[PDB]
């Protein structure tokens, strides 16, 4: 009776196939043939997993070598005129667009080095798109050449019996998140509407003429706060594309919320909508409201970024709660959105134990709970499976994984007095001065020093248990003596210890604290090839043992300047995670400041009292809408980094440093010192903009001369008792020699303002 949907699915593989044939390809080491029919095979594969399953909307074109929005403008030739004069062909073009061309020089052609288009986040997921990049000069048209992806592979399924509801971006979203070109500064996207549409009306025609009846067409740029010059232009172009000789449309939202946009859709030519309900569940009603009888409300209620368990209890009721407003024939049951943002199959988990297994669900999963809820609110009987399912949410509510009651007390200890400093920062000063008498302009490091052959091939010996604990804490070490001595070289002020303990920012603290749960399959695709695997905070959070002591303690103790600590933000271990669902991701950040304070604390008990803490995730997990929820999220940002700090000496100095940061969030942490990245460009700006800022600053600018000219410049705004001098965040990233230069040719220039 109630159909079941799926709104795209991970095309990376279960082994990774995806990312093992595509470095294949770019590196010499697999033909064209070899890809497209391993391509074949995920294609192919994924139809048939979707089908055994039960799934009654199946999608195609879901699938890509590299990036959907890419395709698509690989498809409309939305393609810079620069990566044809290169004799390529398609899908060597369409890698050239998102990865770049860099080729020596011959005799004939010379040393072609075009950089990428720009990569965008999609949204607030982990994933990352290619922005789409158009001129003034850009003719859309679809390319037949190399072929039309999304009806050459609603073909290919057709042919193993499966009959796909085609996956593309709405005309509006694809205008929208794109962008003018280096050679069109002043062209707007929006303003090409009337240019592409017909494009569109073209592939809808293509696909209806092939036997596709059913596309879902993508908008979710809807769950944004839009201009009207925007939001007029969805009547305008879907009056525009639907019609006889096209399929039926379903609009496809996921993320947020639609309400604020609900009247520039009310009247829409459409056969129905896609609502996320995982997300904004609270926008049931208002959006219902606007579907006209025959129109039909996809109600996405299995979490596609996410790997909890679904409640099928709750989700039901939230499908029925639909139903009787639309009814029984109306709603279909769907996951929010694509599976993309998911692991492939938790069924490759093999360390995890198996009572948590027990409460996760992958993509492959996942496809099994749409299937089953389908069938629960069409009436037909799955007692077997909600009896199974309601126990593994009982079995979460009441493990102790999940109820940790020194950290529920300690909660309760949360309140103004432990979210501020012992005194403001022109009193703490005072006292800093005294015990750093540091000189005008300090200079200093941010983190990570280059990383040779041996750092990485320790500490993976170390793990892969190839190697002594002595033979590892002496290289360590080795290391560190390196990185202090030359710090003393060069002559930096504050010095930083060089990391070579660590590994992922996050994943090394991950594995040190309580709450945490690791995957060894749980790959999600970020951009291109290159995949990340999350931590899952499962349960109440909390530091054991001392993380980073040892290590900061070791290098303190082999120089007489101040060493810096360096830890991980309390959000930003939130946000490169798989968060719980049953609980606030201001609970959670709370917790993790919580724990982060106790090993402030521990820092600063051992000589550590200058403590660098990193919040590089603030701006991706904003609120995605302006309004009370993003205004709070940068509330408790600060108030997580502020419980995590605020508990240290006036004499102990808390650093933050920021490449990408939020204006709000730094004014409200706190921090005796900022470190900021500068650019020449955004420099008017940058600096009037921290005429804010009452602390002090570490102006990271990114030769001695362009390094006294760029900080002269600073100062013709700001007193220089204010400023710190630092690297940008490109060294870690950069070679010795170049290091070893810049970190002396900045080191130099702040001499000569001492002087003066």
């Amino acid at each position: 009776m109630v159909q079941s949907s799926v709104l795209g699915f991970p095309r990376i593989g279960g082994q990774r196939e995806l990312k093992k044939i595509t470095e294949a390809y770019w590196s010499g080491k697999a033909t064209v043939e070899e890809l497209l029919a391993k391509g074949k095979e995920l294609r192919e594969h994924n139809w048939k997993l979707q089908q055994k399953a039960g799934v009654d909307i199946i999608p195609s074109n879901d699938f890509s070598y590299y990036d959907q929005v890419l395709d698509l403008s690989l498809l409309f030739n939305a393609i810079p005129e620069r990566y044809t004069k290169f004799d390529l062909a398609p899908i060597d073009v369409l890698f050239a667009m998102g990865r770049g061309l860099q080729t020596t020089a011959t005799t004939t052609q010379a040393a072609v080095d075009v950089t990428a288009l720009e990569m965008v986040k999609w949204f607030d997921s982990n994933y990352h798109y290619v922005r789409p990049t158009f001129s003034h000069s850009t003719e859309f048209k679809l390319n037949t050449a190399a072929g039309i992806k999304p009806v050459d592979e609603f073909n290919e399924a057709k042919a193993l019996g499966v009959q796909t509801r085609p996956v593309i971006l709405g005309p509006v979203s694809y205008l929208y998140l794109g962008k003018a070109d280096k050679d069109s500064l002043d062209l707007e996207p929006i303003s090409l509407l009337p240019k592409i549409l017909p494009v569109y009306k073209e592939l809808l025609q293509k696909l209806k003429e092939a036997g596709a009846e059913q596309v879902q067409i993508d908008e979710p740029v809807l769950v944004l706060d839009l201009p009207e010059a925007v939001q007029s232009k969805f009547k305008e172009a879907y009056d525009a594309l639907v019609g006889a000789d096209v399929p039926e449309l379903i609009l496809t939202t996921y993320f947020g919320d639609v309400r604020p946009n609900l009247k520039a859709i009310e009247n829409l030519p459409v056969a129905g909508f896609h609502f996320d309900f995982v997300r904004v569940p609270e926008q049931l009603d208002e959006v219902a409201s606007i579907l006209k009888d025959g129109q039909t409300l996809s109600a996405g209620v299995v979490d596609g970024r996410n790997i909890w368990k679904t409640d099928f209890a709750k989700a039901s009721a939230v499908v029925q709660k639909a139903i009787e407003k639309v009814g029984k024939d109306k709603v279909v049951v769907a996951t929010s959105s694509s599976l993309l943002h998911t692991p492939v199959d938790l069924e490759s988990e093999t360390k995890l134990d198996a009572v948590i297994k027990d409460w996760f669900s992958f993509a492959t999963q996942k496809l099994d709970e749409v299937v089953v809820i389908a069938k629960n609110v069409s009436g037909e009987d799955v007692s077997k499976q909600l009896e199974a399912n309601a126990a593994s949410i009982k079995a979460r509510s009441e493990s102790s994984i999940t109820n940790d009651p020194k950290v529920q007390e300690r909660l309760t200890t949360i309140n103004e007095a432990l979210a501020t400093r012992k005194a403001a920062f022109p009193e703490r000063l005072t006292e800093q001065k005294a015990k750093y008498n540091l000189p005008l302009f300090p200079t200093t490091t941010i983190g990570s020093f280059p990383q040779t052959k041996d750092i990485r091939i320790n500490r993976n010996k170390f793990a892969k248990g190839q190697i002594t604990a002595e033979e590892y804490e002496a290289f360590i070490n080795k290391e560190i003596e390196t990185v202090v001595r030359f710090q003393e070289e060069i002559g930096l002020d504050v010095l930083v210890h060089g990391e070579p303990e660590r590994n992922d920012m996050v994943q090394y603290f991950g594995e040190q604290l309580n709450g945490f749960a690791f995957t060894t399959n749980g790959w999600v695709q970020s951009y291109g090839s290159r995949y990340v695997r999350p931590p899952i905070i499962v349960g109440d959070v909390s530091r054991p043992k001392a993380m980073t002591v040892k290590e900061s303690v070791y290098a303190q103790s082999i120089t007489s300047k101040p060493m810096k600590g360096m830890l991980t933000g309390p959000v930003t271990i939130l946000r490169w995670s798989f968060p719980r669902d049953d609980v606030s991701g201001k609970i959670q950040a709370l917790q993790l400041g919580l724990a982060l304070r106790d090993e402030v604390n521990d820092l600063e008990g051992a000589g550590i009292t200058v403590i660098q803490v990193d919040e590089p995730a603030i701006r991706e997990g904003l609120p995605l809408r302006a309004g009370k929820e993003r205004s709070d999220y940068l509330n408790w940002a600060a108030q997580s980094f502020r419980v995590a700090t605020s508990g240290v000496e006036n004499s102990t100095q808390i650093h933050s440093h920021f490449c990408y940061l939020d204006p709000n969030h730094i004014k409200a942490l706190d921090a005796d010192v900022v470190s900021i990245e500068f650019s020449k460009k955004d420099d008017p700006n940058y600096i009037q903009e921290f005429s804010e800022y009452p602390n002090h600053i570490g102006l990271g600018l990114f030769s001695k001369q362009e390094f006294v000219s760029r900080i002269e410049e600073i100062l013709k705004v700001y007193p220089a008792s204010k400023f710190w001098v630092n690297p940008d965040c490109g060294l870690k990233t950069r070679g010795w020699p170049e290091v070893k230069e810049s970190l002396t040719n900045m080191v130099e220039a702040a001499k000569e303002f001492r002087a003066k």
